[PDB]
């Protein structure tokens, strides 16, 4: 009678974004770096996306920024496609979660 919905907190984080190069090698090495000892990435060829329980952090901010020196954070916010939670990034480096109110 009464339609009703919720799913906040942490759950899970599914970001969805392009894929550019040695992005496999990379994103595997960026995953060691991390306890995510529990992770699914789905790294197709055109794009790449990601499944972690819902928390994640990195700081490879240098083999991302290495990958394309010759760049810039803009490049970063525009190469991409979705996502399930939210993105942040601090001094030297970005992390990701789905939790909203925090």
């Amino acid at each position: 009678s009464t339609l009703a919905d919720q799913a906040l907190h942490n759950n899970n984080v599914g970001p969805i974004i392009r894929a550019g190069d040695l992005v496999e090698p990379v994103i595997e090495t960026a995953e060691i770096d991390n306890p995510g000892k529990e992770i699914t990435v789905e790294d197709r060829r055109a794009y790449v996306r990601i499944a972690a329980e819902g928390e994640l952090i990195l700081t490879r901010k240098t083999l991302e920024e290495q990958l394309g020196r010759p760049f810039n954070m803009q490049e970063l916010e525009i190469n991409l496609a979705s996502f399930a939670g939210q993105i942040q990034a601090d001094e030297d480096q970005i992390r990701f979660y789905f939790d909203k109110t925090m």
